[PDB]
């Protein structure tokens, strides 16, 4: 059985559309790519051909299809379906206790460290980490989605595959070295460091929604207060590179041991010097020790 | 909205290192399903990337339907195309002789497919070199035209089958930074295909047996070294039988295949010049 039924659109954008569908009675997500984003479809297909990629905190792959008759091409990616939707969605309708906040950020760190670390599976940098690319599971863990911009590297064979996708990361989550275009494009470690920056921004988005002493912040995206709505590449460069802005730590976090620890972590994701930033493994280890 | 992805696999029509090819059906409609071996997965990725770049549509190119990747307990890679029940030119030449019209129709259809691969169109398509042209990678259609198959090694602007390698590939002098070099390698291979087909064309009651190129000078599964010695060191070329020189079509085809086999790659005819020559024969 390969028959798939499309039930409802759960997402529409420049990237294409995502549909909740049914396959052998089980929900599946079906991403239909815009022809503009054919290189992401191909790159995502290459990444999911890695057999050790499979991980509880990585969106689980089912199939990839390129179909064509005459001059018309369809590009499908079929994955497991997460009915609670993205972290970005989830954070806007719920506050978190300490246990939920740490389960979410530890699971994202565990997924990110699984991507970053070579197994003797190539080491993989994501390059578009953001709360819309993180899905919430019913067990309270998250999984990382969208490997369309991913870079691969094996130290074992001295291979670096940066792909040929002209797509760039989400402007709001771009590291300073990405915004000022100084990033070392033939250095694998540069791409892991951009992920750590983005992860710091996701930590901040999540921590704002953890209640302490009866106080919580509203859901906001990174840099909500310092850039125009729908910020341009230049808008983000101004705040991150010229103004040296970082997300503000609400003073109320400093009364809570958990939020104090998370504030320290996210600040170690945000050094302008990329080599100063924590590794995904160090972040995983710190979050394992926090309670 | 239902998406019927169910492909029945009905009979296996090919097996080998590459994996297997099956006659399949999708909604009553015959399809060909190439199921790749782990060994040959790079050929699935190269052909998928090519078709994700340019959706080739040509009567003399095997018709693309789908590239499918499925997760199992490992990854299955399927390429789905149009089905040609008459099979490969290699298989077809074994149990059939040709007359002048069918011979020219076969080789002009192959030239047309190859010129279409090779030509850059702006607007369009990149220039494409095949890199494994041979009679096994050509399929015969019921209208008596062929289509070129297997873009697994194709390059846009594994190694080729050793028996069909051009001198510059065997002696490792191919100018790898000039895209025209890959075109010239295809033309050499096209020359050998031409020779395989022309042997099966009847004239004055005579035909040659089906033989693969260099059948008389190298073993079955010839080594790289076996091929280099024949093609590069001794500079041998396939035999033109005397009986061809009594027939104006075979005389013109002998001249054509000779102009595909120059040791100097830049002296070889282009696919477009071969097409023109073939339109002036008979
Ligand atoms: C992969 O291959 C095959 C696919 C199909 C098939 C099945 N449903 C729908 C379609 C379709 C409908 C409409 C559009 C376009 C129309 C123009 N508009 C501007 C945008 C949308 C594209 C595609 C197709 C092509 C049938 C086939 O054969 C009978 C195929 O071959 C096996
Ligand atoms: C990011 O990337 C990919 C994501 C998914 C995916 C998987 N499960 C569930 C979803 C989902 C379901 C429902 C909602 C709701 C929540 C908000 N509400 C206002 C309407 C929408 C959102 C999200 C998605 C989007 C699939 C993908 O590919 C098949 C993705 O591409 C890699
Ligand atoms: C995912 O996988 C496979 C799918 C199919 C397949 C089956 N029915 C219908 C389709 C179809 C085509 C095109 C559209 C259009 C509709 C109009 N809209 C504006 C743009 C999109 C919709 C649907 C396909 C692509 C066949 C396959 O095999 C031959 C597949 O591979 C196993
Ligand atoms: C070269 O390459 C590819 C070829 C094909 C392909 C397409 N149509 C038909 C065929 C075929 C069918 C049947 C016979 C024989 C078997 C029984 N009888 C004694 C005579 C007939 C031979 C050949 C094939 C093999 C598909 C591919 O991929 C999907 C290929 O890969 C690019």
């Amino acid at each position: 059985a390969r028959d798939i039924t499309l039930l409802e659109c759960v997402g529409k954008g420049r990237y294409g559309e995502v549909w909740r569908g049914s396959w052998q009675g089980e929900n599946v997500a079906v991403k239909i790519f815009s022809s503009r984003d054919e290189k992401s479809w191909f790159r995502e297909t290459e990444l999911y051909n890695t057999v050790m990629l499979r991980h509880e905190n990585i969106l689980g792959f089912i199939a990839s299809d390129m179909t064509s008759r005459h001059s018309s091409t369809q590009l499908w990616l079929i994955t497991h379906y997460h009915e609670m939707g993205s972290l970005y969605d989830y954070l806007q309708l719920t506050t978190l206790d300490t246990v939920s906040c740490l389960r979410i950020v530890l699971s994202i760190a565990s997924g990110l460290a699984h991507l970053h670390i070579e197994i003797f599976k190539p080491a993989i940098a994501h390059r578009d980490l953001k709360s819309k690319n993180i899905l919430v599971k019913k067990n309270g863990q998250c999984c990382i989605a969208d490997l369309g911009l991913a870079v691969m590297h094996s130290q074992s064979t001295n291979q670096l595959d940066v792909g040929n996708n002209p797509r760039v990361g989400t402007k709001r989550y771009m590291a300073p070295e990405v915004l000022d275009e100084t990033i070392q494009v033939d250095c694998f470690d540069s791409y892991k460091r951009v992920d750590i920056w983005a992860f710091g921004l996701v930590l901040w988005e999540v921590a704002r929604r953890m209640v302490s002493n009866g106080i919580v912040e509203d859901y906001k995206p990174p840099f909500y207060d310092v850039v125009p709505n729908d910020p341009s590449f230049e808008d983000m460069r101004k705040v991150v590179c010229v103004d040296q802005q970082r997300p503000n730590i609400p003073n109320r976090w400093f009364s809570d041991p958990t939020l104090t620890s998370l504030a320290k972590l996210m600040k170690e994701c945000w050094y302008q010097n990329p080599s100063a930033r924590l590794t995904a493994l160090r972040i995983k280890k710190t979050l394992t020790k926090i309670d």
